[PDB]
């Protein structure tokens, strides 16, 4: 009997902290197994839960459950008894299942980051399907099972002689080069390469969702306006020395290939030869390229219905203008995010924008006028069209903008929460696996710990990094409960049906 030999040896390495590691493993085992079963049940029960991101998350809870059941109990025994009580066959299988599950975890988290990046950042904004997500999951298991074959090849149960003897399970390499090169590759494949890729991907996602599209709900509101829009526009034109008329506005830098003021100026030259041009009013707000400023200043001197503002304006002033002008012109060549369109439409201004980038996303047929980018003759026709629309009431058109900009910002706020939760998961994944991955390279790649000063401290750190790996699987369901309202509700429904029979 192996266990009798352990009782005969137990005096040599008595661990008085065994209860703590045991209670910590019992706690993680129940929470990891319970929380991850609900994650599967929540996505498999609710069809509105079956998103690409959640199908990958189910795959994480599947690898999480698979090791919680097959690997955690054996790891608890080994770290406490320093002995392999299971067979030589399980000495290959358990280490294989543990490493495979670490690979399936990392590649799945990397696939979630790619799927978010192609959907949020790439200009095509691909919408992945569930069949595409399932084929990647099948590939992830196949690739993970194949790369971990060499790991099963080298595990070997052997008898150690400290005259009562161990049986231990460990890697057995022929030669001192292969393990060092292998664990360098194990480090890059499981942790360093996937974690770098995710940092680069979520940094672009954060900067776009939080800054480049993060409009201020509370500031850009129509509630800050007073009176009727007619009274504001009339006071607006009176300040600039102009008669009441249909008002167009351009706000942006004076650029060569970017914001398109050169297109607007070319458009104003086209319209200026028509009698209808005397009905329109143009506010052009910006500065930059001196020759464009001199072109806009020259049109302003020529026409009593053009007004150029080169001085800096406060957000409240621009908000007042969005609430008073009839239309806002955005003739950008390049506009990934379209933040000025969301701000204008939130205050009722009607956008006349290039059909590119975020303007093409934001502006619909019912909530603005799109035009081919860089085309002055297209933009002149649109400004002529907007004037024809202005002979009738525009209130239903303005209310469609406000609702469309609100619904679009409502979508950005929903994408922020999902990306924020995914970022917490990868952050906690780097925290949990960092100790074991660093301790594995110091031990296997650099030879540390061989000449031990304090072996008890080193064996204690290894036991901690191990528990921390299983703790990560207990942590993720708790992350979904606190950062996703759809998981938080479906979790509550699973407890009521299980403990009460209540529907939800
Ligand atoms: C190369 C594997 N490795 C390093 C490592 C880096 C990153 C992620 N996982 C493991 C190890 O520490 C080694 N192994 C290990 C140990 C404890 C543990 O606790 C979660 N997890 C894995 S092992 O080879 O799989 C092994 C060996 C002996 C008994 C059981 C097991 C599972
Ligand atoms: C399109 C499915 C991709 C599946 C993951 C493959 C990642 C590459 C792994 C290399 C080791």
């Amino acid at each position: 009997e192996e266990f009798l030999r352990y009782l005969w040896r137990e005096y040599l390495h008595p661990k008085e902290y065994a209860w703590v590691l045991i209670a910590g493993y019992i706690i993680v085992f129940v929470v990891a197994l319970i929380g991850n079963v609900l994650v599967c049940v929540a996505v498999w029960k609710n069809h509105h839960m079956r998103t690409v991101t959640n199908l990958f998350i189910v795959n994480l809870s599947l690898a999480a459950v698979l090791v919680t059941i097959t690997c955690l109990p054996a790891t608890l025994v080994v770290d406490i008894t320093e002995t392999w009580f299971f067979g030589q066959s399980l000495c290959k299988v358990i280490p294989y299942l543990q490493t495979v599950s670490v690979s399936v975890s990392a590649l799945t988290l990397s696939c979630i980051a790619l799927d978010r990046w192609y959907a949020i950042c790439h200009p095509l904004m691909f919408k992945s399907t569930a069949k595409r997500a399932l084929n990647s999951i099948v590939i992830i298991w196949i690739v993970s099972c194949i790369i971990m074959i060499p790991q099963a090849i080298v595990m070997e149960c052997s008898t150690v002689f400290p005259t009562t003897a161990f049986t231990v399970c460990d890697e057995r390499w022929g030669g001192e080069i292969a393990p060092k090169m292998y664990h360098i590759c194990f480090f890059l494949v499981t942790y360093a390469a996937p974690l770098c890729l995710m940092v680069l991907l979520y940094l672009q996602i954060f900067r776009k969702l939080w800054c480049r599209q993060g409009i201020d709900c509370s500031f850009w509101n129509e509630s800050y306006l007073t009176g009727s829009r007619d009274e504001r526009k009339k006071s607006l034109l009176s300040k600039f020395g102009m008669d009441e008329g249909v008002t167009f506005m351009f706000i942006g830098r004076f650029d060569r290939g970017q914001k398109g003021v050169d297109v607007l100026l070319k458009a104003i030259e086209i319209l200026s030869s028509k009698k209808e041009f005397q009905e329109m009013r143009f506010i052009i707000i910006g500065k930059g390229d001196p020759e464009l400023e001199g072109w806009a200043r020259s049109l302003e001197e020529k026409h009593g219905n053009v007004k150029v503002i080169t001085e800096m304006l406060s957000r409240e002033f621009v908000r007042e203008l969005y609430g008073s002008v009839d239309f806002v012109i955005i003739p950008s060549y390049f506009e990934p995010f379209g933040l000025v369109a969301l701000e204008a439409m939130c205050l009722g201004a009607i956008p006349i924008a290039s059909a590119v980038g975020g303007l093409r996303d934001i502006i619909t047929n019912e909530t603005g006028i799109l035009v081919k980018a860089g085309d002055p003759g297209e933009l002149a026709n649109a400004i002529l069209k907007a004037l024809e629309l202005s002979r009738s009431d525009l209130s239903k058109f303005r209310e469609n903008c406000k609702k469309r900009a609100m619904s679009f910002s409502k979508q950005i706020r929903a994408r922020r929460k999902t990306a924020r939760m995914l970022m917490v998961v990868v952050l906690v994944f780097a925290i949990c696996y960092a100790p074991i991955s660093i301790l594995n390279v110091l031990k296997r790649v650099f030879g540390m710990f061989a000449h031990t000063e304090d072996r008890e401290t080193v064996y204690a750190w290894f036991a901690f990094s191990h528990w921390l790996v299983y703790a990560n699987s207990a942590a993720n369901p708790i992350i979904y409960n606190f950062l996703s309202g759809k998981f938080r509700e479906e979790f509550k429904a699973a407890f009521s049906w299980w403990w009460l029979g209540v529907h939800h």
